[PDB]
């Protein structure tokens, strides 16, 4: 088995109710078997990535690759480390179409590959966006109405908007209305001072049932929060190698991890991350930057072979963007998805609505 | 005086009250007991009882148990039962760990050293502390209002701790159900009364810390065995600041050296056959007096051999130390022996005969499995 | 895929040369192996080997791996042989720790798992690394200059890598005959070489720092397994300059999150069935290489069966990482199985075959002595 | 059993052989000694001894050790002799510390315990050990010439542990004579030797540290009682590799639990009269083996009576982690008892007779200073 040709492509997912810049890419193989990746950062301020980086580092990714067998994940994995550091966006693409490709030739689904399914289906995450306290709590009431169980709140008011207080506030208001079997948690998208998120413990009320996310920028912040917090804390932004979580274990820093298959950079590096947090009994939110059905497909099947009581919901991208990329059977039902059975991601491309290839390589 | 028999018998320990359930889904009906009478060329006969909880407790079945005896109990005979540490040495120089093969042997040793010296074994492992021994219940998973109704028959009993078992997954409502178990179980508390919140291992540190967050200010509670790791026990540990007791996590006399070196527990679940019998609970014992941590006296499970064990051991601990003895008499319907030691007075005493006190009915116990010598 | 039916033989593992040598007068003659067979209803055939070094190197006998597997191969009974997690997740609800029965069982579905991709197990496990594997030598305890002697016979033979045996009592000598061993044993070393002292978890702190003490300037050495307990390596941690290594006090996924918790060691002796088989030692490999822990792969004892395990693991092992495997074949007089992997230019290559690429002496194993399902 | 009546004697031990200098100009020319004989309704007798080094080693002086028997031998009349713990708790509930005085009564009543039980006091407390226990050769402050010499003087009768007492002024030579001292010492090691630097809680901080600087490399040496208080120990700690042993600062078993807690120390100097008797040593003991802490097995000064105590505990201790015991009647030249003990070869081994084996002469403590009595 030989790696033949990649194909980039480059195609907008416009947002569902700005647009994402995704980067989706093909793997052909010298038996003719065909593997999907995507990897689209979530604009250019999330991470350090944006899309145009994306495809200027598989420039140099791409063409290291060809001719290996894409079943090598480990040995495809340090090609790639040693033919340019980080990147782990590029990576991601490229890394996602071999596990494909390896899955179809031993005629599993991902999930079956990656440890075997897991029994029922995937709870799946509800966003609720940043607004007043009501809104917000109405927002939470009608995805509860859907069958949604857990809730990402977001968090992070200027001391203009109301700081701290309005912040706690947005808490208390989301779960104000909740009933047995809901889970909450508050993502402040690495955007809150020590003092800001100091003050903002000091104004919530006794008893709340809540777990914080990517408090602060840095490390070091995060450390001093840490100190002073006894509200479970999970790491996001921060989190991005293998070396990063061993750093959190040194420290004792949280107590679980937001992994998205691109930040980690793509099936391989989010096997070893599962099994370092796994091990470390951190409990670990199943996501993506952002995507299209190639993303999600990445997404459900890794979430699905997660231990259940580490698993806190997978991201359904499809909700994210109005892109229609290809077809999979996983359909969301009462607040939850299932990954399908079929050998591989279990994708059906629309090779056409990805647009002409703007690189390829090999032939 | 040498060891001149040793024989093994396995039977069956039918749970009272109902299917025991603890965290992660993990279900009692019955418990595979192992006992050993060990005989003297004197004409001396020792008994010790080992009954692990379940495969699924800690590392130790039943299976298990006898399998290791097979090493075990030919390398002690010829000794001279009375030599407690010489005799743990032989058996550590033969096998690694399986303290609960040695528990069973160990015991019996002790048993027959009483009895050499007309002593009860109460009066041979440091003496008779005054007045009875107060009992904890075992409080198996169930509802709040079941869990509730349990501790309220134990109390009409004379019952004065309880050990509340909790580890709600998610989809059984998580950390509230929980917080929900421990209030319920609180609810109808009389005073001089004492409650473990027991995990048994189960619960993820962000699953502790919601559950932390989530109970009422103002509770009288220990909590027990939250988590499956030392790493996960230190984190929690760290932002935890209610009382914490290790069960699960402490077997060896390093492992409680390590818990006062990482000052990871106030306190210390001692089961004579997780500790590996008299010996080290004695040893275990001084380490965490010294250190000032509460000790639960218990067993794994047990019929009344087991008890007499727990009940002679919790008698000679120092009483501001000592956080009750198991009735494990409570836990099974088994008669594998009369022991005089009713709940009267507020809780248990050990009697005064020589040994452990039983009077052992060898007909409720079946023919031996294996005899060496 | 399904399992269909698990075999558990049990077989005499003769020892190769003279009398094993470990600290705290433990000596070794013979081992007692078990090797289990398992087959699928299409006709694939996997096998799993677990030999707990003696009753005292760890909390692990062979008549204790037969009782526990008692319990654990009537479990996976019908399950899919490539759901390595999920039948680890079966095996952790049946039984609580007993890695080394884990092991046999584990090692026979990837065995299986990797026949039905079609690729050989290095290949599965994220891919054969470039070149052979360097093997260690085992230096059972003697007088320095037979310890010395014996680390000739072995670099002749094309050893890079050399484990020696210390531990002595104060009567034997105490740490002037561990720090004198040591030196002697690298006395006549040649560049590319590397030296573990391996005490067995047999050293007090108090010998240890003494040791330390009386050991030349100027040594390359790491130090493996000093201590019996945690404590105690943590107490030798905060004032020993040198590598250390531990072993026996690594089981679990768990215990190496609390090694890099206390930053207690530099690296870690992987042993197949101490760590529980092939579904463990990816876990713990994945955790090791990212706190860059060096990681040597052994394991207990055992037959080429245990030695097919650690070769294809070793072969997809990242070599900056990696501290030699253990070629067990030079440990037992077995012939239990043919494999293609013998000592040449730099160690030992894993075949190319699909599955561990074994072919067993079914005779040679005796008839089970229990047999599970059809 | 039941105790009913109890002796207090008082009797001169005049020193023997090289009259002792402890760190900080401290001096002692005999002992004054506290021996107690408790006596059971049964007609059993048993004996204790309890003779603190001078006034200045520890917060202890024979004139205090009396005043509290004043207390404490009132208070356990009445009691059952054998229940060890329950005897110690009346103690401790009729006066804090004073385990000086606690050791007299609670060795007399292990005394009569084994008796009872007819067992030597090492079958008492575990079983013995096999083989004579190894007895710690005192080597005295002096110039390192001289001290050297008499390490040689031991080594030629057998002897294979050395204390080595240091602690010199700035005046007397500071650091770098006890860096002289100790490197002396040591020059003529032979295989199968140990040393200990006893600085009796006698150095500053700062000396210690210029002390471990003047040493030459390559020393097997254990430092013990380094400073005076708990801060200062800790302090040399974080920047010293040599094996600590704690002696002073260990009294009670709550001193050994702050040890481990702050990771302060590799061994114990265990004291029979310092940590209080019988009961303390063997909960100590406990504590200390499972911590991996080596223990040297020893008393303040003492008789026969004394030694009697210390062998038997000395006997049924770990030989792993034992570090001899302290020959007392070698300190001075009272003939308080016979016990068939004989020093030979730098060992000896408690005898088979019931009880602590003593034949106490009467005649040789005088009358009672105090009967109880109540
Ligand atoms: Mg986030
Ligand atoms: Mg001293």
């Amino acid at each position: 088995l030989k790696i033949t040709r990649i194909d980039i492509h480059r195609t907008d997912l416009p947002v569902r109710g700005h647009s994402y810049d995704a980067t989706i890419v093909s793997i052909e193989t010298d038996t003719g078997l065909t593997g999907w990746g995507e990897s689209t950062p979530f604009g250019s301020t999330y991470i350090a990535a944006h899309a145009g980086g994306t495809r200027a580092a598989l420039e140099l990714l791409a063409p290291a690759i060809l001719g290996m067998d894409p079943r090598q994940h480990d040995r495809i994995w340090d090609r790639m480390r040693d033919t340019l550091k980080g990147h782990r966006d590029a990576r991601a693409a490229l890394d996602i179409a071999c596990w494909d490709i390896a899955a179809q030739a031993a005629g599993l689904p991902l999930c079956d590959m990656t440890g075997g399914r897991v029994a029922g289906p995937v709870p799946v995450i509800s966003s609720i966006g940043g607004d007043t306290p009501e809104a917000m709590r109405a927002k939470v009431a009608r995805h509860r109405a859907q069958g949604f169980k857990g809730h990402s709140i977001k968090i992070g008011a200027s001391e203009a908007e109301g700081g701290p207080a309005l912040d706690a506030e947005r808490i208390t208001a989301c779960l104000a209305d909740r009933q047995p079997g809901e889970w909450y948690l508050a993502d402040a998208n690495n955007g809150l001072t020590v003092e800001h998120a100091l003050r903002m413990l000091s104004l919530l009320p006794p008893g709340l049932d809540i777990v914080l996310e990517a408090p602060c920028a840095s490390w070091a912040e995060t450390k001093s929060l840490r100190a002073r917090c006894a509200l479970p804390l999970l790491l996001d932004e921060l989190i991005q190698t293998e070396t990063d979580l061993i750093a959190a274990i040194r420290d004792d820093l949280c107590d679980g991890v937001g992994l998205k298959v691109s930040k980690q950079g793509g099936i391989t590096p989010m096997l070893r991350q599962r099994a370092i947090a796994a091990a470390a009994g951190m409990v670990m939110s199943v996501q993506d930057t952002v995507g299209s059905q190639i993303s999600f497909a990445a997404i459900l099947h890794l979430a699905q072979s997660t231990p259940r009581h580490l698993l806190r919901c997978a991201l359904d991208t499809r909700a994210m963007t109005t892109a229609e990329l290809a077809e999979i059977d996983a359909p969301l039902r009462d607040g939850g998805a299932s990954a399908p059975s079929d050998p591989g991601l279990g994708l059906r491309v629309n090779r056409d609505a990805l647009g002409t290839p703007v690189k390829t390589f090999g032939d």
